[PDB]
């Protein structure tokens, strides 16, 4: 309509054979909803509805095209990537036909409670296979820029995960310079200061995810781009002056003696100069209930992995084969 987006009716057939039965969600960057495959023994898919409007429509092609890169260079499917069947039109909308999963990892975490969070075990599977899925994307030279439970789907049974929403994706020579790019709590601190970026956002996005896998709630709950380094500093000291430098947009967290300016509200704007950053943040204390051993061990191998990956200089960052060869994988 007006908006952009499509106006899904239930009972309707897409493309001479896609007939939908129930909607998935429905907010959201592109409408999305669960149909059986009438020409492939009513076999169910998943039908991604592009918006009309051409903001969407090249963000719609944009998905497409690194959808069918990322599948092409996976034959066997192993490194935890959505698979796209195909692609057609309907009432001017795209459509993406994808593989019949059941929920995000945002609607697992509301089934598991109120800040109780996934067992140690699925988030040991869960952390190789998005790590996996880091591999295939560094290989493609594809950075997904959206990393978070709501991003990360799984099937039925729960046990094996798939990244999906390639939207806001982008190439590495293909790097824009904006403090707004990757959703805010996710938000690694080189993309806030203005440094050039790579793979490491997505990885510091991991890191974000695990934490939260495992507690149930956001690692950095920031309101804004400068209370995202705070939360950042307040677990990894204050942000190397070498980094603060080659910043773009230093001069609206830091000034000429690179010192870090906390914005508060209460209602105006209260500028509070800091020198140094103390790590007051007790990232252990967060993720410990205190259970047997066997699970103990387990919790500390991940804090040691969540120290690695939440590194502020993405040059100091673990890499993914490192991640991947951690302790707390390797068990
Ligand atoms: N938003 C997107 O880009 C995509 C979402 C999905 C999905 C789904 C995302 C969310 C789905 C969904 O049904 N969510 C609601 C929900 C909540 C709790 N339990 C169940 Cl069984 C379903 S399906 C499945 C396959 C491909 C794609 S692409």
């Amino acid at each position: 309509d007006a908006e952009g987006y499509y106006r899904v009716n239930i009972g309707e057939v897409l493309d001479k054979r896609y007939n939908v039965y129930g909607y998935t969600g429905q907010g959201v960057f592109s409408n999305v909803v669960r149909a059986r495959d009438n020409a492939r023994a009513n076999q169910e898919v998943a039908v991604k509805i592009i918006r009309n409007n051409e903001l969407m429509q090249k963000t719609g092609l944009k998905e497409l095209e690194f959808l069918k890169k990322l599948n092409d260079a996976d034959p066997d499917d192993k490194f935890h990537c959505l698979r796209l069947f195909r692609h057609f039109y309907h009432k001017q909308h795209l459509c993406l036909v994808f593989e019949p999963l059941s929920m995000n990892l945002r609607e697992v975490l509301k089934k598991y409670g109120k800040d109780v969070g996934l067992h140690i075990k699925a988030v040991r599977s869960y952390s190789q296979q998005l790590f996996l899925a880091l591999k295939l994307l560094k290989r493609c030279n594809i950075l997904h820029a959206d990393i978070k439970p709501d991003n990360i789907l799984v099937n039925e049974s729960k046990t094996i995960l798939k990244l999906c929403d390639f939207g806001s994706a982008s190439h590495v020579a293909d790097n824009d310079i904006t403090p707004y790019l990757v959703s805010r709590f996710y938000r690694a601190p080189e993309i806030i200061i203005g440094k050039s970026y790579d793979y490491g956002i997505d990885m510091w996005s991991v890191g974000c995810t695990l934490y939260e896998l495992y507690t149930g709630k956001i690692l950095f709950p920031g309101k804004t781009n400068n209370h995202m380094l705070k939360l950042a500093m307040d677990l990894k000291g204050k942000m190397p002056n070498k980094m603060i430098r080659k910043g773009v947009f230093k001069d609206q967290h830091f000034d000429q003696n690179l010192n870090f300016m906390y914005i508060e509200v209460d209602e105006r704007e209260k500028v509070t100069v800091m020198s140094t950053i103390n790590p007051t943040k007790d990232l252990l204390a967060d993720l410990i209930q205190r259970l047997p051993e066997d699970q103990r061990k387990k919790v500390h191998q991940l804090k040691d992995l969540l120290d690695q990956i939440l590194m502020l200089d993405p040059a100091k960052r673990i890499s993914i084969n490192q991640a991947l060869q951690h302790a707390f994988i390797q068990e």
